[PDB]
């Protein structure tokens, strides 16, 4: 049985919620409690200040940027929740030397990556999208040439990390054998098979898939020797970065007939809002040539934009940062050290838990350790993240009274960033 | 199980009294057909359309064996003129254009390919419930005209959701494996009870399926029983924000209600392959109100992906299509083997060994009235019937035996004999 | 996938100028064999024995089929008596307790149970593999005598050996399946390329299996290739403490370079099934030297399990031995279809509808002589012949025709006319 | 999936060499494990006579053991230099845990190392009995030949009864099905089946429409002699029953009952009541069971001296788990999956992190004792630390950054002085 914690003081925490997170992370902070304000858009400066400097928590997505500019006037801020893969739009170190703990989910949209290729390699092997655009014009264009049964074919997956080995299953699942390039040897899933070099893969496959980081090997590793490696009317799809496919080698080896069809989900370029001229060559100079191409599939980064994604991405952080609240836990945090501890039986009563945030500098311990003296120390743990670590403890027998000592004491401490007591 | 069998040596038959065989493709039949064909010593005539009434006629006086696909029409009228037709193959699935009843009374077998399609459309509708689900074919065309709109409201994991597959037959029991694997719950309806693929489930009533599912694909013949199936009713009685695929038959759907169901968002998107009319031959233009009265109107509903009926136009679908036509039509003429014919007795016998000389073996198309086996069977008396198969179609019948201990000059004997019988249709002998 | 047949229910068809069909059940054939045929309205007289030659000609010379297994002797000498007998049912693999040729001449088919007893073998051996890995007869006959042996040594999971099947057929594909599943690799030695179940690997030699192989096991038929296929030699080519089982045939192994390798700690356990010599009867002291001169050797050996030929030794194996003989006679009683048949031309034809009334069907052994046909289907000839189908086996050939509406009178006048001719063995209508 | 900085390998501070004492005949992979550390290996095959065994211990840095040596205050007063105890093994009750603990010792074992082996061993048993082997063989080997269908049964299409469907029983599950069993499966709470199987309500139900059934269960007050004649009459006619869990789940009385009742077809034990302590003839008899030589006489019961985890694989995987475990709390000080002392550890230091020292205190849980320790270690940054309790003791784990030879003695010394302390361990 678990035993529910309550912050020292406080009164309800707020959670400001903003670019419309799912509504999955709503009902948990509603359930824990909290105060939850909701906006589906981000907010301009002005607002977005205002709003910040009262409120414990704050869920974010991709656009909004927490900048220092807006963090200095983050009084009560605990921890920031990143409903999204990318951590750029915050900045990490200065919330870190103010004690605030960030929070993402990088692996949410895995599974839907995965549905998208199957999707696109079914949809280029028949060229569904041309029969469709076609069809919505008035022309019949019935073809059988060169259009494929998935079935037989070879699938060569580069990087086979939470996408890649994924997809795999689902590949051999529509029957298609599955060759994978990695810059480390990974155990094969199903019958899929590692090949040494991406030359290989890339003779031997019909279709060629990326999921691979954005690093400097992977900048514009597919390219004109690349596309000259692959078999003459093979399929390439890219839905991982946008740097990591040469575009404009990719629209030659389609107009040379080498490449028979191509699905783009990123690009170098990408707009920062949704809106109709957004996408044409003053974003990347080979746009008006790109949607000239027959064959090529173009999606708008949709490749985790699902209710499930999103409805994932809401659980995981929302329960992160819930834990981080209730209990203290900042395992899986971005910018912030890993701790945590066992939750308490619920019968262990007159126990508290001290949650300090502190300078890594020699001595707090020896400080904190004495402040908490009168008390068995139960468990124990501190880590340390660059300038600043984090310490949890669980103390046994404290009273009302001696909380309220406990607390001023650490909150007098020289090397404090942040302390919190739960109940 | 499969292995090679090691017996003996079969013994390739030749037909008598014959030259060279002369097989007429149309239609651009697939490569697979012509390798088999000249691997039978058999001369391929071959052309990528079909041939008019006129040129026709002149060209199939010789033939022994015609190719076709959905467009040639072999009736009465040209086929009055086939003095040595032996067989018809349709390498396609519909057989309506030819005249069934008139080959079988002139003895002409046909056989077509009715499931070599199954892969082909199955994937396609996969192809089709992630495509839907993700809204993949609006957001591309919204790219391709400049259109920036990352959208991930009420676009869908397909893994949970339920497929509703109506006609479980060879694509719907093939789509059945291919939606678990890609994580669907598969529910099917249909008239028959059929033990289910994998975990799926039967269902009762239609309306069960509709009630229960996220996606439903119709898979089922064109029968009066499936005309409009899928009308008002049954939108209604489907899930809000649930996706309608059809590549089965353009009548199954009323689409002026899918329309509409689609404009009340009771309907989040659909597929469709098959269409009330289609245009005969591709081009621009071919699409339009002229063909389907709400063709514009259906043109501009979100999330609709409309194909050429291509559920079957795959590379593997066609070579499959030549490969089981060209052997079937070389099985009946090189051994008379009729099994898997549209209009015709179904007839086969066990290959001869090798070393069963002088054993000839009779292929005689008759009429079913009594009293024939009393006639060819007197007429090949002098020499032992190893077996014999006699089965009738209809006013047609069709009889092979197996005779040994022939020579050649009792071989035209037996011939002309047979040939000169009143109940004769057609008469093919081989050595 | 599996589908409720929508045809037109058949026509139950019963002899002409016969009562009551007489089974005769020997040697305790499983009770699903009686089952069936008193459901059919047939009288069953059943014994638990066979029976003595003098009570056995006494009673087969009104019987119309008589179900044996091994030990009933049906010789000319019996057989000549047997005036009414259609059929001979082997309720087991082995037919050479049937004079075949005699049974032949006189019109008499023999079914038999070749592959009823394959699940059976196949889990034996997995259940022997693992008893081998983990010595458990061994452990269990020593608590049985007061010892406690608890030992690790050189005891195995099974699960990443790999297993060597000798005769990849009806039981070691089974046994393929079988084995992966219990975590086995598989390879497979066979005198015929088969395409693998599951992940099984065929290797070219034999060698290469022995060298591989974990636990090898043969499932071969006796041929003068299989005799002792498996001596010294190959013993010395497996690997160090290794493991035989067979189950097989009881030449397959030559016991006495298999207690050589075991005594040189070479073959680290054996399961046997078979054996050259096998007692008659069950009882003590039936299995010793003089039966097999180095049984007491054997048994002196550790970890070897002997079992009593109980390869197909279950109920379910006698069961479905009690289905298949059972429902072959009843379709070759009931209808006429000999497939299956080991001693005949195996015939058969599609069922008719029950409305296809005053249809009646024709069954005509004969001898295999030219002009027979050419006399029944004279008979015939006043009545269409809907289906024919004749074949030949040796000396005999066997004739089945469907013959269009026929009324009670001339029945009567075509079945005389037909036990008239010169060539008739056996004649039977069904109505 | 599995995919392929070096870790800064720790020494313990100015200590001797590594004593390891192995008992009971464990597997090579522990020994060879142990001595690629340079550790110094004694190895026995079976267990020591107590006199012998408390001379060896006293100079042992570890020990290696498993069911039959028992480590008792009296031979662990004598352990000077033991820092932890390997139980190469389930059980953990040969040990006085609380007596170990007190006095810094950490136990560990190896719980599940032996789930494919008593899985396959069911499997193998369900067959023999579906079969009779055990008996068919028996005859052979006295001359007799019996060649018997009735009753004998493929096991394709029977049912599967599993009793407590845990790591051994759930793995049990997809073997019985590949087999061609349904399995049906009783346990106390909810749990999610693997492959199709399928849980029902209660102890009946499984009883009544299962043909084979087994013991997958704890030894708790609530499995005692759970399947007694009331449940045996529960059962099929002609079902079979197969323990293989512990000897107390099955009442034997009433189980010889049914089989000579004709009621149960067959039974396969594994454990039982009373078991000899070590291998010899003779001792497995009415003096060790009343039963015994009753149980013997009865047809289709296979019995196996406690063979259950007895594969060359299992006892590889327990050598190579628990010689791991030992291997990582002395190199580190990892105390993470110890049945006794509070789990503690810390992820290993990088290669490149210099002068850094680990300190390892084992304690008494009494408060002020961290305010001490922080207070020795205050003039060195604490990187991390971790302290956990487990009833009277209590394990800090810390590491410090900056800290040079001369500052280690020191370090020890202070910690060594400390009131609290039960054990103290520097890895440098
Ligand atoms: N389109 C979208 O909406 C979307 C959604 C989620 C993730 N992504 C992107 O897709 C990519 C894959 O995500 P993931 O979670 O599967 O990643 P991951 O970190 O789990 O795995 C990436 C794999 O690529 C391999 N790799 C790295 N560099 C490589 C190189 N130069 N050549 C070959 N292999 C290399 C790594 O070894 C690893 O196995 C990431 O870049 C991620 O940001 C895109
Ligand atoms: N789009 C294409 O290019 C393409 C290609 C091949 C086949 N098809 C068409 O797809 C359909 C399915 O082909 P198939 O080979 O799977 O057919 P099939 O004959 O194997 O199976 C059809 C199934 O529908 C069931 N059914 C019949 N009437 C029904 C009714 N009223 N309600 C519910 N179920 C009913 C039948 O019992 C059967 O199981 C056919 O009409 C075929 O022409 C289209
Ligand atoms: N022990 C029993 O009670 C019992 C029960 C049933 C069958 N059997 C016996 O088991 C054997 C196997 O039965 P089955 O139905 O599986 O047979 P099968 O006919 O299905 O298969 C036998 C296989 O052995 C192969 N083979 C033949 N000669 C070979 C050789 N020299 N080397 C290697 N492979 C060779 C064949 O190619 C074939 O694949 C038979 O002898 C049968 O009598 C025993
Ligand atoms: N024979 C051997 O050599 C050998 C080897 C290993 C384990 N074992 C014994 O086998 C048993 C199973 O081991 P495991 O590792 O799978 O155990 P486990 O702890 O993983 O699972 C035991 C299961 O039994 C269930 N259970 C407990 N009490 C129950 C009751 N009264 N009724 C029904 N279900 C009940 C529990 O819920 C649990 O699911 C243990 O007792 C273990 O000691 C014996």
């Amino acid at each position: 049985q678990p035993k529910a914690l309550k912050p020292f003081s406080t009164g309800d925490m707020n959670i400001l919620l903003l670019e419309n997170v799912n509504a999955t992370a709503i009902k948990i902070f509603k359930d824990q409690g909290y105060q939850v304000e909701f906006h589906k858009s981000s907010l301009p400066e002005d607002e977005l200040i205002e709003k910040i400097k009262d409120v414990h928590a704050i869920g974010i997505r991709s656009k909004t940027r927490l900048t220092e500019k807006i963090l200095q006037h983050a009084r009560n801020l605990v921890c920031i929740g990143c409903f999204c893969i990318g951590t750029n739009q915050v900045d990490l170190k200065y919330a870190a030397s103010k004690g605030i703990a960030v929070f993402n989910s990088p692996f949410s949209n895995s599974r839907s990556v995965a549905e998208l290729v199957i999707g696109e390699i079914i949809s280029l092997a028949r060229q569904l999208g041309d029969r469709s655009i076609e069809l919505h014009t008035g022309t019949w264009n019935k073809v059988a040439a060169r259009c494929w049964e998935v079935r037989g074919k070879t699938l060569g997956i580069i990087g086979y990390g939470h996408i890649g080995s994924q997809l795999s299953v689902l590949a051999e699942a529509m029957g298609l054998h599955v060759l994978y390039y990695d810059i480390v040897t990974i155990m094969a899933l199903g019958t899929a098979r590692q090949v040494s070099t991406l030359d290989e893969l890339l003779n031997k496959s019909d279709f060629v898939t990326l999921h691979v980081p954005a690093t400097p090997e992977t900048e514009k590793m597919l390219s004109a020797p690349q596309f000259a490696a692959m078999k003459d009317g093979a399929y390439v799809i890219n839905a991982s970065r946008g740097t990591v496919v040469d575009i404009p080698s990719l629209i030659q080896a389609v107009k040379a007939n080498k490449i028979a069809g191509a699905a783009l989900d990123v690009y170098p370029h990408e707009p920062a809002k949704n809106g109709e001229g957004s996408f044409n060559d003053e974003l990347n100079s080979w746009t008006s040539e790109l949607v000239s191409l027959p064959n090529i599939i173009l999606t708008p980064h949709i490749g985790g934009s699902t209710e499930e994604a999103q409805s994932s991405i809401g659980i995981e952080v929302a329960t992160a940062l819930s834990k981080y609240i209730n209990e203290g836990n900042s395992v899986g945090s971005v910018n912030f050290p890993e701790v945590s501890l066992k939750s308490l039986d619920y019968d262990q009563e007159n126990t508290v838990r001290v949650l300090y945030i502190h300078r890594n500098v020699p001595g707090v311990l020896k400080t904190v350790n004495d402040i908490l003296s009168d008390h068995n120390i139960e468990k124990q743990f501190s880590d340390s993240h660059g300038e600043i670590a984090y310490l949890m403890a669980d103390i046994s027998s404290v009273n009302q009274s001696e909380i309220k000592d406990i607390y001023e004491k650490l909150n007098q401490t020289s090397a404090k960033v942040s302390i919190r007591l739960l109940y």
